[PDB]
């Protein structure tokens, strides 16, 4: 069974219980998220382990047979979102450590959630999986590279350390997912049945941990960070659509790259912020809020297209 049909079905069927569990957790057991703070890199690693657990060599066919459509998506990813974050930081003159967190999100690759949103938007799913996989696999070099170029003068770099952080949090769990898939063969369908549950649980723990650990600066700047997230996410959609349109790509691919650009692996941003900016928790907040908003705006954008398709 397609993992994207498993994920959307799981969310659509239990979105209420998650909203109630988070609510009761943040109010009657705030420790649930504070205790998970030091495990944000592992929680993300679990998410990426899922991507690798479901990735098959067939998902790269469109790359090897239609390289130019995939190359456009990867270029549009790293050409739009890093620069967009930098511009929003300067035009709004954000605090230094908030701008670093916003730029950090922009320099990350596309989000793994775009595959489901493209599936829900009825775009080119094969393209969505390809661009996200390519951008993710080359992010150990591009994400720290672009990140220091756009925010170098704002803080220390440790670009080499961030590369290894992405290798351990992204490449290694993906590789583990691939070999676990090879070892178990068909028995992996039962492990992927629990992937929607495990992934969502990890996603909410990461968000609540970052939020709860930075509630002082969220009170005074949280609304400003959300606004930046909405604009960053929205501008990515707009430019991702006009990028696919102006290059002459079909409508299904225009929806794919629209979702691909605007949506980010904001969990990686939060994990990198926790590992390389631990003494400045606010650096991780843009990734936490982005992780929330882009799934809201993504599903809403998919719903709009789903309605116009009739
Ligand atoms: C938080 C997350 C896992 C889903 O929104 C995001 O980092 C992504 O799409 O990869
Ligand atoms: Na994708
Ligand atoms: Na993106």
């Amino acid at each position: 069974m397609n993992i994207l049909s498993k994920i959307s079905s799981f969310i659509g069927k239990t979105f209420s219980l998650w909203a109630a569990l988070f609510a009761a957790a943040a109010f009657f057991a705030p420790d649930t998220f504070k205790w998970a703070g030091p495990y944000i890199p592992w929680l993300l690693g679990i998410i990426m382990f899922g991507m690798g657990l479901t990735l098959k060599p067939s998902d790269f066919d469109i790359l090897f047979k239609h390289p130019k459509v995939v190359i456009i998506g990867v270029i549009a990813q790293f050409a739009i979102m890093p620069a967009t974050a930098w511009l929003l930081s300067k035009l709004l003159n954000l605090p230094a450590e908030i701008a670093v967190g916003v730029i950090l999100v922009g320099c990350c690759p596309g989000g793994t959630a775009s595959n489901v949103m493209t599936y829900l938007a009825r775009g080119n799913v094969a393209l969505s999986v390809a661009v996200t996989s390519v951008s993710t696999l080359i992010s150990p070099l591009l994400t720290p590279a672009i990140f220091l170029m756009l925010a170098g003068e704002m803080l220390e770099i440790q670009a080499a350390g961030m590369l290894m952080s992405i290798v351990k949090m992204v490449l290694l769990p993906i590789v583990l997912g691939l070999i676990v898939h090879k070892v178990l063969g068909s028995k992996t369908e039962k492990l992927t049945d629990a992937l929607p549950l495990v992934s969502v649980a990890a996603i909410v723990l990461i968000i609540g941990a970052v939020v709860g650990a930075s509630k002082g600066k969220i009170m005074e700047s949280g609304l400003l960070i959300f606004a930046v997230v909405v604009l960053h996410n929205g501008i990515g959609y707009l430019l991702g659509f006009f990028a696919a349109k102006w290059t002459g790509l079909p409508y299904d691919a225009q929806k794919t790259l629209t979702i691909e650009v605007g949506m980010q692996n904001s969990g990686l941003a939060a994990a990198l912020a926790a590992a390389h900016f631990a003494a400045a928790p606010v650096v991780a907040v843009p990734g936490a809020l982005f992780s929330v908003w882009h799934n809201i705006s993504g599903s809403l954008l998919a719903t709009y297209w789903a309605a116009k398709a009739g």
